[PDB]
DNA sequence: TTGACTCTCTTAAGAGAGTCA
DNA sequence: TTGACTCTCTTAAGAGAGTCA
């Protein structure tokens, strides 16, 4: 098992490798009709990536150190949390982007919930419009509005009341 | 089936047997503090569950109707929405429970909409509370809230920006 | 020890189709 | 014809682990 002070020069090691990563500003909506800036540090789209980093899929990647002469890997955003609890409330902790780019390592856009807080992200009014978040959101989600419904609540008879 | 007579009277047969099925008064949260009532028509929880229908997973449900001798069958949500396109900007269209009650077959508490839109109505605020949804939702999401976030956006150095 | 690939799995909102009687 | 079971698949937010040099 690795100690703490390991798993800390392994956040540190990343953190470095990360802060290096090309530093992309976005404009992004944070609700209420405003306008903010992000500024996200994106893995590359394709190898090299960065010391430690490998694509596992389409948009997964993984950080693998060997320490003493033992292999670790973690998803590549969970690194930043290694020091937390893993679960809570008996749900599974996972990294989430508060930037909605998954390409991003920027630890300060993650934050570390359930899977089904993570995703609610997605539909977040904002942090001008209205987020309820504890640990707020950055922007407003991206899905966040009035939705493309095709067809609304209806009954052919009469055999039903609301 | 392929007519539009022929689809009319599969919503009627469906609209006449859910009509029969047990209907459960729920009371919910509506946003703002506030709180109404629904009245779910629920599908039994073991067979028989009602002429046409069976149970495919443990939440799952199928609506079968033999027209010209050749037997078709549907998901049993989707049913009240067979005369509607069956996609959105390239999204297949998915019936959305409304109540949140998987069990409710009722069609005044069912929409018509991507997976994302139906996804997200989980976390809206409600409609008493802010739902911005142009298909009006019926309550609060049931996973709306502050959430339960471990830990939040958080560097050791200093090589990264919001 | 390291890079660049390979594969399958989780979750919770949803689906389609086959085997018997 | 109808009922009651079986099985796997889709999506988009997330994961773990093997092989080879
Ligand atoms: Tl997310
Ligand atoms: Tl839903
Ligand atoms: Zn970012
Ligand atoms: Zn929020
Ligand atoms: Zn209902
Ligand atoms: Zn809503």
């Amino acid at each position: 098992a690795l100690t703490n002070a390991q798993i800390l020069a392994v956040i540190d090691s990343w953190e470095e490798t990360v802060g290096q990563f090309p530093v992309i500003t976005h404009h992004v909506p944070l609700g209420g009709g405003l306008q903010g800036t992000l500024h996200c540090y994106e893995i590359p789209l394709a190898a090299p990536y960065g010391v430690g980093f490998a694509k596992n899929g389409p948009t997964r990647w993984q950080y693998k150190r060997t320490i003493n002469q033992v292999v670790h890997r973690w998803g590549s955003h969970t690194v930043p949390f290694l020091l937390e609890p893993d679960n809570i409330n008996g749900k599974t902790c996972t990294a989430s982007h508060l930037c909605h780019n998954t390409r991003c390592h920027n630890p300060l856009h993650l934050c570390w919930e359930s899977l089904d807080d993570n995703k609610g992200r997605n539909w977040c009014p904002g942090p001008n419009g209205g987020c309820v978040h504890a640990v707020v959101c950055l922007r407003q989600g991206p899905l966040y509005g009035p939705g493309a419904t095709v067809a609304g609540p209806q009954q052919r008879g009469s055999h039903f009341v609301v």
